[PDB]
């Protein structure tokens, strides 16, 4: 099955999942000088205070922080979209050195690793629903550097070792997702997809401009994670990034 290595990675994922060549997939590069800033944008709304986090999963691509989404608690609102957006999880694409990792680019430029807040449209009922929808999903992406650590990713990174194979799971309650946000809230937003097969063109993207610092220490452990399940020959959970996509006449808007 789909994974991000030499025989099942990124050019291959269109034999299963033709959208991969579609007209809007993600990720993409924001190239800052032909993005346009955009006053019909109303202000971001991100509102986490309530958030329910339940558990942590390897599923043998990256790690969702996954939360209770049965009630309007954590969402999403304003900026570029209609209505309310649950979050349901979060995870990370990362890579193997701090030179790479990001999804999205900024002017070409790759981030060590790249944070995505995924949250569904209450219109359509639950998540299954919104992803058949091309305003189903808004997706909050967050750019991670290295520098000093971020206090609020450490519950996170602790728990990794009890993960850390496909399959393995952690009790992972009362997490404040509110930690692993940036002090601004500028950001660049445009249509497009799920990075993961299967890739559907489902998303509202809303990248932000700022990046949050994390410790060498913190990404190093990320690193310590498996594609592998248990009693597999070990993989090294790293690089689990889709490069950038092509824009396709698409327009990038920004907030600021
Ligand atoms: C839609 C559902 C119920 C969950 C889907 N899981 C997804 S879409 N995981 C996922 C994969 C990638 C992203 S990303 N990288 O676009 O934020 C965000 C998410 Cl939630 C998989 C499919 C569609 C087969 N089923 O199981
Ligand atoms: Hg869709
Ligand atoms: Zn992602």
């Amino acid at each position: 099955h789909w994974g991000y290595g030499k025989h099942n990675g990124p050019e291959h994922w269109h034999k299963d999942f033709p959208i991969a060549k579609g007209e809007r997939q993600s990720p993409v590069d924001i190239d800052t000088h032909t993005a346009k800033y955009d006053p019909s944008l109303k202000p971001l709304s991100v509102s986490y205070d309530q958030a329910t986090s339940l558990r942590i999963l390897n599923n043998g691509h990256a790690f969702n922080v996954e939360f209770d989404d049965s009630q309007d608690k954590a969402v999403l609102k304003g900026g570029p979209l209609d209505g309310t957006y649950r979050l349901i999880q979060f995870h990370f694409h990362w890579g193997s050195l701090d030179g790479q990792g990001s999804e999205h680019t900024v002017d070409k430029k790759k981030y060590a690793a790249e944070l995505h807040l995924v949250h569904w449209n209450t219109k359509y009922g639950d998540f299954g629903k919104a992803v058949q929808q091309p305003d189903g999903l808004a997706v909050l992406g967050i750019f991670l550097k290295v520098g000093s650590a971020k206090p609020g990713l450490q519950k996170v990174v602790d728990v990794l070792d009890s993960i850390k194979t496909k399959g393995k799971s952690a009790d992972f309650t009362n997490f404040d997702p509110r930690g692993l946000l940036p002090e601004s809230l500028d950001y660049w937003t445009y249509p497009g997809s799920l990075t993961t097969p299967p890739l559907l063109e489902c998303v509202t993207w809303i990248v932000l401009k700022e990046p949050i610092s994390v410790s060498s220490e913190q990404v190093l452990k990320f690193r310590k994670l498996n594609f592998n399940g248990e009693g597999e020959p070990e993989e090294l959970m790293v690089d689990n990034w889709r490069p950038a996509q092509p824009l396709k006449n698409r327009q990038i808007k920004a907030s600021f």
